[PDB]
Order: structure tokens, then C-alpha cells, then sequence
């Protein structure tokens, strides 16, 4: 059992809480109380699914609490000291300091490693698509690795991809999409297509047009990272297209 220091805040799944076990985790509480038995089965094997997966930049798994007096399943997983990289992005902003290509180039490499161990499972395993990736689900730990986490169970393209706006399944390159405005918001402090309403944002998409990066950033990251924004999701690159790239290098997968 564990003891409840605060709660950290309210996604769209429920509550998550900072806790105590004295090993710091954090749980997420998924109430499993106005589900149906179907429901309930679906939430159980999704899971079920996401638990399997294990990897240095992935939120790590720890263990499963039903608390049937509540109603509620709390998934106990890995505290990230760090933070999430919006609060990075919104801390450049702040300071008029863009972040350095260096760490840019560790952010999509490890990114890219967490997606590569959900797209390309290493242990035989089911693939899954993360589906919400977003700065606020990228969380760092005390070195600011990247630890992806709260895997998906406005005027802003990251609740737009473009199969979305085509009555196409969510897929691998769709992931893809997300990973590059999520790049891309990183370099520019802003994301790539900006809005007030979802048809302004939808016609900004569709013309697929967005500024370079900034000058300080090489042109071989402005073209992966543009690259990732492509229309055509098969004009997008894979997980192991991007990690062929010339710029990711050995020191980039772990600082
Ligand atoms: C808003 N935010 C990221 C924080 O307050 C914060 C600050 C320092 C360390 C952490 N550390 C952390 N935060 C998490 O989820 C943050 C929570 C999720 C629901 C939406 C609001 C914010 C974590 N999930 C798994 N491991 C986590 N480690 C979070």
C-alpha cells in the first residue's frame, strides 16, 4: 500500500497523484464506476496491453490497484522529477532563450526510441500508437531524459492530423505527425499551425505551409522535423528513417 502526498493534477483519464511508497511514484486513478461490464473489459485490456511495455524513455510501469470500495483502478508508475517539456517550451519562452540544437537532438532521439519500442514491439508483443503525443505527456526525469507517458487511452494541429481530417484511421504516421509538431513546437517556441477556431486550423493545415524553424537550427533538423509534417503520411518518415538520420548520434540516447 502507499501513502498519498498531494495530487499533481487532473488529465483526461482522472486524477493523478504524487505518492509515497519510501520510493516517490505517482498512481493514476481510473474509475471504473459508470463503465458497463463491456467497458469495464476494454478499460482492463488496454491495461493490460501498456503494461507490457518497458523502455528507458517510457513512463515505467510498476503496478495495478483495484480498490473496489472506490471503484477505481490505480496504476502505480514512475515519478518524473523533470516535469513535462511544456513547462521547457513555456521556460523558453519566458527567458528568450532558444533551446539548444543539442537538446533538441536528444528530445527526438529518445522520443523516437519510446515510439520505435511501441511501434516495433522488442518482445514479440502487440504495437501500440501512443495517441496523445503532446509536450504535456512528455515528462523528464532528474538528468531531463525523456520518459513518454499517459498513453492516449482547441486551435492547436496536435488534435489535428491530417488523417483525422480525412476520415482515416489514427496510425503509425500519425504518431509521426504529433512527434513533429511536437519538435517543431520545441525549436520555435510555437507550434506550426496556429488558429482560433478548428476550420481556420484545419485550412491552415490543409495548405501544409508553416515558417522554418529558427536559423540557429541546422537545415538537416528543419528538414526531418518537416519531414514528420508532411501531408502524405506516407511521405512521412518511419521510426527507423528517422533514427538513420546523420545527426543522431551516441551521445543523444542518454544524458
Ligand atoms: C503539470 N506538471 C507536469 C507537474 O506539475 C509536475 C511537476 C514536477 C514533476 C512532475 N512529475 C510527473 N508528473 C506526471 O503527471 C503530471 C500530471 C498528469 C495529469 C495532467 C496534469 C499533470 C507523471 N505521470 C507519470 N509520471 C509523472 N511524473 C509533474
Amino acid at each position: 500500500d502507499y501513502e498519498v502526498l498531494y495530487t499533481i493534477g487532473t488529465g483526461s483519464y482522472g486524477r493523478c497523484q504524487k505518492i509515497r511508497r519510501g520510493k516517490i511514484l505517482v498512481w493514476k486513478e481510473l474509475d471504473y464506476g459508470s463503465m458497463t461490464e463491456a467497458e469495464k473489459q476494454m478499460l482492463v485490456s488496454e491495461v493490460n496491453l501498456l503494461r507490457e511495455l518497458k523502455h528507458p524513455n517510457i513512463v515505467r510501469y510498476y503496478d495495478r490497484i483495484i480498490d473496489r470500495t472506490n471503484t477505481t483502478l490505480y496504476i502505480v508508475m514512475e515519478y518524473c522529477e523533470g516535469g513535462d517539456l511544456a513547462s521547457v517550451i513555456t521556460k523558453g519562452t519566458k527567458e528568450r532563450q532558444y533551446l539548444d540544437e543539442e537538446f533538441v537532438l536528444r528530445v527526438m532521439t529518445q522520443l523516437t526510441l519510446a515510439l520505435k519500442e511501441c511501434h516495433r514491439r522488442s518482445d514479440g508483443g502487440h504495437t501500440v500508437l501512443h495517441r496523445d503525443l503532446k509536450p504535456a505527456n512528455v515528462f523528464l526525469d532528474g538528468k531531463q531524459n525523456v520518459k513518454l507517458g499517459d498513453f492516449g487511452l482547441v486551435g492547436t494541429p496536435y488534435y489535428m492530423s491530417p488523417e483525422q481530417m480525412n476520415r482515416m484511421s489514427y496510425n503509425e504516421k500519425s504518431d509521426i505527425w504529433s512527434l513533429g509538431c511536437l519538435l517543431y513546437e520545441l525549436c520555435a517556441l510555437m507550434p506550426p499551425f496556429t488558429a482560433f477556431s478548428q476550420k481556420e486550423l484545419a485550412g491552415k493545415i490543409r495548405e501544409g505551409k508553416f515558417r522554418r524553424i529558427p536559423y540557429r537550427y541546422s537545415d538537416e533538423l528543419n528538414e526531418i522535423i518537416t519531414r514528420m509534417l508532411n501531408l502524405k503520411d506516407y511521405h512521412r518518415p518511419s521510426v527507423e528513417e528517422i533514427l538513420e538520420n546523420p545527426l543522431i548520434l551516441e551521445h543523444h540516447h542518454h544524458h
